[PDB]
RNA sequence: GGAAAUUAGGUGCGCUUGGCGUUUUAGAGCUAGAAAUAGCAAGUUAAAAUAAGGCUAGUCCGUUAUCAACUUGAAAAAGUG
DNA sequence: CAATACCAGCCAAGCGCACCTAATTTCC
DNA sequence: TGGTATTG
């Protein structure tokens, strides 16, 4: 018999359907294998796959990382021991040994419990002399007296095991005791250059108020309110910003045309300089460099609170002065809470529970927990002045290993590093051979275009070797090829020329690629004047002519400067219309002009010769970011140009490939007139042919050429673009496909219709760079923690700057619920309800007629206040675009037409592979004239299509009922698919693989379906019984009979939703370290590290369970008790399960296994008991409800009607009549609970709490018999509310009675069976 | 259906790094007590581990993808109603 | 044994390639 | 949601 397949691809589940030429769901009787009395078994041919959600890669990739991080570090500090061995043998032989076994219990040590110095006198000493790490570092940088040798080391060590960013490049030496000269010469600078009005430094404490510790904004506004006559906004003030670390806009300082943002940090600002000094003149550029001198003495200042006229060690030094302040402020605070607040001081020095001191230096208490717990404790008393100004700046009783320690850069650790390898130097000859050594242990950092330093076992390396030796900090120049290791970095990345597929793409910013693109859309423009017939081509000597006097002139070429530039003189055309460009090129010679910035030698670059040298030097610029690479490989072109262009030719730099070679576009020829495809582009006589012609005209070569140039199933769809959660489906889907097929005799079907589905932390920032790029106070005014913008008209709110944007007026966040959210583009036209359409106005009406896009008078007030949004990344462009499209004529009937297009036909990428993929499969023999012959027709339908239908024929959905839903949408699927094209055969074009008239067709293509069809014109429609195709005659739609088949197809009680059973994979277990319990469900962290001891891990992951049948020993004589129960593979145990079951099982403490009995049983494993009561395996100790519960199909739409509440008015009746329904469905979930659920105690809560609100609205009492089904459904149990009664899960942790069950295994589709009544064994 | 360019936004894969946290130990608690306890003192730091571990022994690899059952397969995938 | 209670590693930086969406121009 | 511990 002929049949069709419909369905429903999720990111959690593959909806599918069988239905015959009647639209009918067939049944069949399946074999039942197994050893139970049952050979077969009635089922229909619908269901739905349910699986968990495929994973992405990313927190595998970041665990990756960090277990490579932790293995060279512990290489890091066995480089530096390796260093220390010899000498520190003479000093104390076994050091180092204590330093490794410290985490060793005292019974487990082998030496002395004191690493230092290996005895108690000495140890409590050192404690009492350096309290802090960082007091020892301080008095290695700076003392001269002779050190021991093991106390250098723990400095050492404690500086590279913890060494800083390598955020900053080059060297830093701090020093901070000219601030106040450097302040005051660039008040000097500027009373120079503005002798009109200068500024006056005397009184202005411009270290403490630059040096403060409070922030860089903060800081700016301190010393403005210092200086008289000035302003944050002025160039001064802009300046100030700009030595502090900021980023000032200096655009409206100079009347600027375009924004002049600075920012010292970023390495654009050589570059952006110069770019702003050409703008205003040479003689600011002391102004500018006066800025940078002020800025280097302050740019650690929040890291070195210490000036560094005292010491060399000021990180180190501002490590005791916390320490020191939290020692003064500790004593104060205690005789503070002694004196005024007795009965507290228990809690705060004692109870570690509770959040005070207790809690933040022995319990888990963090730094801001503490200040929230204890500043009201020090406002009640009084002399807590000072203390609550430290708590305020977040700096009372501060630790020296805090969160916040991030800021510190590597050079500064090295600079301590340094100077204690020169004091100690001259005490240990060994100390002076290795300080470079030592100092690169530090330092070095493996390049990212470099990677692991594999040796052919990484699947993730590229690293080439120039010798084959181990590779270390010191020799990493010599033995690894870094040249080769970066360029191999990139070409196992980039794209190949599609069209010539062994060829590499050109870089983006290739100079060939650019005249490409310019010749490319320059070849098609055409222009018309006043004598000519008809609009021409540019020939060959024109568009030369353009590129050397527009293009080669200006960055971008406006067809205004077109019009007044060559046709005005050249041609001397007055006036002349351009077709083909609208208001400015897009191509451009962007490389062309940054290249002649840098050499200024324009006959070089216009000197066609140098074609290939230029070409190269392109490529080396893209191809590598470290500049020391660059230059090296400049170096061979150094000749050419003088050394100050090579020190700016070597920063410039460039990223992005383009999509074509270089063969492609300037290498390959015609035969007949030996032009290749550029220079088709800048002569093709008349025709002017383009990229898309050359390559299609059978005249030339190109086409054939092209054609001459020119993987598994699993690999196909994971090489695809998508998430990988959306990619699961995909490749159920087709395995779901292929058992269809052979369910139906290996006979492929007719049609294959399929449907596919359609963030704090980032809102935060987003926010918070937008109104910091506005400079408004609506932050300070209202300040929101990141997890409060989930709220959507809030979220509207901050992105809106607070105010209304359809009307000029502000918004108040108290008044939220009163303003409306209205969508740009109406809801009806376009299913987009992102931000980038909706909008947070008072009023939907003040938008103007919802029948376009908002009004023009409108956008003509607004305009300005949507393009500030837009600058300040607020809106999108897109969504700039969409409010400003009034402007532009709004919709029209062609854009209108459009949208309902695309709410009908799929344009997914994604989508459009599933139908490659499938018509691939199906469809694989050739005709006659070797055109591919298309079996099998595959439809690709959108949700809407199929929602329409359920709303329109009241074939309601509620998915909190079951799972069946997601096979109901396949087989509707399937009847809407093959019914839409039997009816309109002309339509295979738009939906099978491989103006206001369009509108009006598609908006009325489902009416068919109808009997009595209102249109918007008013007119109704009246259309017969039985639809046909009006050529064919043959039979579409029985209205009278069809409808029926429907309705007998979503009532079937028995389809098959199987949850896929999975193998757990991941992490061993929960990652916190527990301390150590006298329990043996925690897990050793190391072999030897026994967690009575030391602690460790709990809650193992199990990877799945294996039935075991066998005997243990009882009691203690050990006489051998037969068992049959269930033992959980974790993970970790999984590989010496498998290795050897028998071992494994019997160090467990089982004997005489049953190894033909030992049954796999992955997670969701299927149980039937009694009464057809169904569990599904969680896991070793715990069950899942395996029942799913059939609801009547009158009480879904019934709850669909009730709960939601033309004829609306008509349906209110049905509810009211109905109301019955209740009681009914309350007997349907008891009797359901009754049977398969056994929550005796919860379901008497429900039926108590049912009986409750049954004085409640009918409409409010359906919304929570919907919350009942959770209840029921399948899966894990949890928790529900009813009205105001929270009821908690009941849960299953007795696996026992599965042990005595049926085990059924499933195929994909559920209709293949094997039964295994387990009661059988033992 | 597809290509290149332009503008804007987003996802994926991979590499190189920073700071916390946690765990055990070290940092002599004192006095009065038989002792439980009571009173005071003290607290900020470090080492080491950070998936158990593996052989291929690398400054490498170890949490993604893929998996009903049976009969064959190293595996993918095939064969069976 | 079953019910009940509570628990779960986090934050941050840089670099590169590839791909998707939606709008525009020119084309196959 | 599945593990652990307490509870009962
Ligand atoms: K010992
Ligand atoms: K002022
Ligand atoms: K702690
Ligand atoms: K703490
Ligand atoms: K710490
Ligand atoms: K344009
Ligand atoms: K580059
Ligand atoms: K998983
Ligand atoms: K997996
Ligand atoms: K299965
Ligand atoms: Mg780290
Ligand atoms: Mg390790
Ligand atoms: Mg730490």
């Amino acid at each position: 018999k002929k049949y069709s397949i419909g369905l429903d691809i999720g990111t959690n589940s593959v909806g599918w359907a069988v239905i015959t030429d009647e639209y009918k769901v067939p049944s069949k009787k399946f074999k039942v294998l197994g050893n139970t009395d049952r050979h077969s078994i009635k089922k229909n041919l619908i269901g739905a796959l349910l699986f968990d959600s495929g994973e992405t890669a990313e927190a595998t990739r970041l665990k990756r990382t960090a277990r490579r991080r932790y293995t060279r570090r512990k290489n890091r500090i066995c480089y530096l021991q390796e260093i220390f061995s010899n000498e520190m043998a003479k000093v104390d032989d076994s050091f180092f040994h204590r330093l490794e076994e410290s985490f060793l219990v005292e019974e487990d040590k082998k030496h002395e419990r004191h690493p230092i110095f290996g005895n108690i006198v000495d140890e409590v000493a050192y404690h009492e002399k350096y309290p802090t790490i960082y007091h020892l570092r301080k008095k290695l940088v700076d003392s001269t007296d002779k050190a021991d040798l093991r106390l250098i080391y723990l400095a050492l060590a404690h500086m590279i095991k913890f060494r800083g960013h390598f955020l900053i490049e080059g060297d830093l030496n701090p020093d901070n005791s000219d601030v106040d000269k450097l302040f005051i010469q660039l008040v000097q600078t500027y009373n120079q250059l503005f002798e009109e009005n200068p500024i006056n430094a005397s009184g202005v404490d411009a270290k403490a108020i630059l040096s403060a510790r409070l922030s860089k904004s903060r800081r700016l506004e301190n010393l403005i309110a210092q200086l008289p006559g000035e302003k944050k906004n002025g160039l001064f003030g802009n300046l100030i910003a700009l030595s502090l670390g900021l980023t000032p806009n200096f655009k409206s300082n100079f009347d600027l045309a375009e924004d002049a943002k600075l920012q010292l940090s970023k390495d654009t600002y050589d570059d952006d300089l110069d770019n702003l000094l050409a703008q205003i003149g040479d003689q600011y550029a002391d102004l500018f460099l006066a800025a940078k001198n002020l800025s280097d003495a302050i740019l650690l200042s929040d890291i070195l609170r210490v000036n560094t006229e005292i010491t060399k060690a000021p990180l180190s030094a501002s490590m005791i002065k916390r320490y020191d302040e939290h020692h003064q402020d500790l004593t104060l605070l205690k005789a503070l809470v002694r004196q005024q607040l007795p009965e507290k001081y228990k809690e705060i020095f004692f109870d570690q529970s509770k959040n005070g001191y207790a809690g933040y230096i022995d319990g888990g208490a963090s730094q801001e927990e503490f200040y929230k717990f204890i500043k009201p404790i020090l406002e009640k008393m009084d002399g807590t002045e000072e203390l609550l100004v430290k708590l305020n700046r977040e700096d009372l009783l501060r630790k020296q290993r805090t969160f916040d320690n991030g800021s510190i850069p590597h050079q500064i650790h090295l600079g301590e590093l340094h100077a204690i390898l020169r004091r100690q130097e001259d005490f240990y000859p060994f100390l002076k051979d290795n300080r470079e050594k030592i100092e690169k242990i530090l330092t070095f950092r493996i390049p990212y275009y470099v990677g692991p330093l594999a040796r052919g076992n990484s699947r993730f390396a590229w690293m080439t070797r120039k010798s084959e030796e181990t590779i270390t900090p010191w020799n990493f120049e010599e033995v690894v090829d870094k040249g080769a290791s970066a360029q191999s970095f990139i070409e196992r990345m980039t794209n190949f020329d599609k069209n010539l597929p062994n060829e590499k793409v050109l870089p983006k910013h290739s100079l060939l690629y650019e005249y490409f693109t310019v010749y490319n859309e320059l070849t098609k423009v055409k222009y018309v004047t006043e004598g000519m017939r008809k609009p021409a081509f540019l020939s060959g000597e024109q568009k030369k002519a353009i590129v050397d006097l527009l293009f080669k002139t200006n960055r971008k070429v406006t067809v205004k400067q077109l019009k007044e530039d060559y046709f005005k003189k050249i041609e001397c055309f007055d006036s002349v219309e351009i077709s083909g460009v609208e208001d400015r090129f897009n191509a451009s010679l962007g490389t062309y002009h940054d290249l002649l910035k840098i050499i200024k030698d324009k006959d070089f670059l216009d000197n066609e010769e140098n074609e290939d040298i230029l070409e190269d030097i392109v490529l080396t610029l893209t191809l590598f970011e470290d500049r020391e690479m660059i230059e090296e490989r400049l170096k061979t072109y150094a000749h050419l140009f003088d050394d100050k262009v090579m020190k700016q030719l070597k920063r410039r730099r460039y990223t992005g490939w383009g999509r074509l070679s270089r063969k492609l576009i300037n290498g390959i020829r015609d035969k007949q007139s030996g032009k290749t495809i550029l220079d088709f582009l800048k002569s093709d006589g008349f025709a002017n042919r383009n990229f898309m012609q050359l390559i299609h005209d059978d005249s030339l070569t190109f086409k054939e050429d092209i054609q001459k140039a020119q993987d598994s199933l699993h690999e196909h769809i994971a090489n695809l673009a998508g998430s990988p959660a959306i990619k699961k489906g995909i490749l159920q889907t087709v395995k779901v496909v292929d058992e269809l097929v052979k369910v139906m005799g290996r006979h492929k079907p007719e049609n294959i219709v399929i449907e596919m589905a359609r963030n704090s932390r980032e809102r935060m920032k987003r926010i918070e760079e937008g109104i910091k790029e506005l400079g408004s106070q609506i932050l300070k005014e209202h300040p929101v923690e990141n997890t409060q913008l989930q709220n959507e008209k809030l979220y509207l709110y901050y992105l809106q700057n607070g105010r209304d944007m359809y009307v000029d007026q502000e918004l108040d966040i108290n008044r939220l619920s009163d303003y409306d959210v209205d969508h740009i583009v109406p809801q009806s036209f376009l299913k987009d309800d992102s931000i980038d359409n909706k909008v947070l106005t008072r009023s939907d009406k003040a938008r103007g007629k919802s029948d376009n896009v908002p009004s023009e008078e409108v956008v003509k007030k607004m305009k300005n206040y949507w393009r500030q949004l837009l600058n300040a990344k607020l809106i999108t462009q897109r969504k700039f675009d969409n409010l400003t499209k009034a402007e532009r004529g709004g919709l029209s009937e062609l854009d209108k037409a459009g949208f309902i297009k695309r709410q009908l036909v799929e344009t997914r990428q994604i989508t459009k592979h599933v139908a490659q993929i499938l018509d691939s499969r199906m469809n694989t023999k050739y005709d006659e004239n070797d055109k591919l012959i298309r079996e099998v027709k595959v439809i690709t339908l959108k949700s809407k299509l199929v929602s329409d239908f359920r709303k329109d024929f009241q074939f309601y959905k509620v998915r909190e009922i079951n799972n069946y839903h997601h096979a109901h949408d396949a087989y509707l699927n399937a009847v809407v698919g093959t019914a839409l094209i039997k009816k309109y055969p002309k339509l295979e074009s738009e939906f099978v693989y491989g103006a206001t008239a369009k509108y009006f067709f598609y908006s009325n293509i489902m009416n068919f379906f109808k009997t009595e069809i209102t249109l918007a014109n008013g007119e109704i429609r009246k259309r017969p019984l039985i639809e046909t195709n009006g050529e064919t005659g043959e039979i579409v739609w029985d209205k009278g009979r069809d409808f029926a088949t429907v309705r007998k197809v979503l009532s079937m009680p028995q389809v098959n939703i199987v949850k896929k059973t999975e193998v757990q994979t991941g992490g061993f277990s929960k990652e916190s370290i527990r301390p150590k319990r006298n329990s043996d469900k925690l897990i050793a962290r190391k072999k030897d590290w026994d967690p009575k001891k030391y602690g460790g891990f709990v809650s193992p992951t199990v990877a799945y369970s294996v039935l075991v049948v066998a005997k243990v020993e009882k009691g203690k004589s050990k006489k051998l008790k037969s068992v049959k129960e269930l033992l959980g593979i974790t993970i970790m145990e999984r590989s010496s399960f498998e290795k050897n079951p028998i071992d494994f099982l019997e160090a467990k403490g089982y004997k005489e296994v049953k190894k033909d009995l030992i049954i796999k049983l992955p997670k969701y494993s299927l149980f039937e008991l009694e009464n057809g009561r169904k569990r599904m395996l969680a896991s070793a100790r715990f069950l899942q409800k395996g029942n799913e519960l059939a609801l009547p199909s009158k009480y879904v739409n019934f709850l669909y009607l009730a709960s939601h509440y033309e004829d609306n008015e008509q349906k209110q009746l049905f509810v009211e009549q109905h109301k019955h329904y209740l009681d009914e469905i309350i007997e349907q979930i008891s009797e359901f609970s009754k049977r398969v659920i056994l929550a005796d105690a919860n379901l008497d809560k429900v039926l108590s709490a049912y009986n409750k609100h049954r004085d409640k609205p009918i409409r409010e009492q359906a919304e929570n018999i919907i919350h009942l089904f959770t209840l029921t459904n399948l899966g894990a149990p949890r928790a529900f509310k009813y009205f105001d009664t929270t009821i908690d899960r009941k849960v299953y942790r007795s696996t026992k009675e599965v042990l005595d069950a049926t085990l059924i295994h499933q195929s994909i589709t559920g209709l293949y069976e094997t039964r295994i009544d387990l009661s059988q064994l033992g």
